[PDB]
Formats: C-alpha cells, sequence, structure tokens
C-alpha cells in the first residue's frame, strides 16, 4: 500500500471512555485500569466494554492511523459511525455501524455478522488503517509485515460520520494489560 501520505493526527476523546480506561496525558495512548477511574457518568461513554473513540470526526476523503498493539491478547480497531450506540450489550458489525478487526484466543476476525476468519502470517505489533469515504472502503494492513492487505470492507454504507474507534480488551488473564498506542507519522 502507498497510502501513508493520507496520515491523520488521531487523538483520542476521554469523554466517549469506559469509565476504567487511563488515556495519557497527549491523548495518544490508552490502556485498562484496576477499577473505575473517578469519572462522572455521560450519554457518550461505551458502558460495557473498554472501548473509546477518537475526536476526530470523518465525512469525506481519504484517512489513515497506525495503532500500536504489541503484547496484548485481545483489541477491536476500526471505524465506526458517530451515532453508535453505547449503553448495553451489542455485536460489532457493519448493520450496527462498525467496520473492525479484533484478536481474541489466537485468532484475528473481521467484524462482520457472522464473523470472518482472517489469515495472518506474521502476527502484526502494528496496524495501519485506511479509510476511503467517498469508495466505501475501509482496509487494514500489517505494518510489522512490510504492509500486508489484511483485511477490506468494500461498499460500506457508513451513513454518516466516521470516527476511529478502540476497544483495549479485558484483562480477565492478567496478560492483556498493554495499551494501545497511536504511532507517529
Ligand atoms: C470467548 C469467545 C471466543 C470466540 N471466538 C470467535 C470464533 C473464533 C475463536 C474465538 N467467540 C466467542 C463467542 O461468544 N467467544
Amino acid at each position: 500500500h502507498h497510502h501513508h501520505h493520507h496520515m491523520v493526527h488521531i487523538t483520542l476523546d476521554r469523554n466517549t471512555a469506559n469509565s476504567w480506561l487511563i488515556i495519557s496525558k497527549d491523548r495518544r495512548q490508552v490502556r485498562m485500569g484496576d477499577t473505575h477511574q473517578n469519572v462522572s457518568d455521560n450519554k457518550e461513554r461505551f458502558s460495557n466494554y473498554p472501548m473509546v473513540l477518537g475526536a476526530q470526526r470523518f465525512s469525506s476523503g481519504k484517512m489513515y492511523w497506525e495503532v500500536d498493539v504489541t503484547q496484548k491478547e485481545a483489541w477491536d480497531l476500526g471505524v465506526c459511525r458517530d451515532s453508535v450506540q453505547r449503553k448495553g450489550q451489542f455485536s460489532l458489525s457493519p448493520e450496527n455501524g462498525f467496520w473492525t478487526i479484533w484478536l481474541w484466543q489466537d485468532s484475528y476476525e473481521a467484524g462482520t455478522s457472522p464473523q470472518t476468519t482472517l489469515h495472518i502470517q506474521v502476527p502484526p505489533c502494528q496496524i495501519g488503517i485506511f479509510v476511503d469515504y467517498e469508495a466505501g472502503v475501509v482496509s487494514f494492513y500489517n505494518i510489522t509485515d512490510h504492509g500486508s492487505l489484511i483485511y477490506t470492507f468494500s461498499e460500506c454504507v457508513f451513513a454518516g460520520p466516521l470516527r476511529p474507534f478502540f476497544n483495549v480488551g479485558f484483562n480477565y488473564s492478567g496478560g492483556n494489560a498493554a495499551p494501545l498506542k497511536l504511532c507517529p507519522l
């Protein structure tokens, strides 16, 4: 891919974060805390899962960013509608306004309904996420493996403004405490 030149500076939106998340001062890193992080509840916060949005909203153009997933056991990454449900239980699917991939239990899957098995030869330490709003495309790249394609969602029905989407995952095992980090351009 030659997509790096649509590079955007993503920051995390503290107001949207699950109340157990800890976002760094520079708003570029997020991890699961071992407890509630002493913030007020609000209608934006994801209640059921360790999720947070980027502050940026996109309704046109091409956008690219990279995320560090080093030493994590579980995570979700991609984009979502600004209007996605925040409270209660829901599945990550394009019908619910999410275009995502994830890791759990040593398998990588795309968030279709039902989910799609991914074939990755080199487990990624950094993921590139490319959005072409006009084309209706969300693509994922393996930065650890020379930028090799992971998955492409096409004919996407964005149906509104998009936000970068993150899930640091639970840490039941004690092996998933590491942060997600937005990587420098
Ligand atoms: C804990 C878990 C894992 C899982 N997978 C998806 C298929 C590939 C393997 C991982 N699915 C579920 C569904 O409740 N739970």
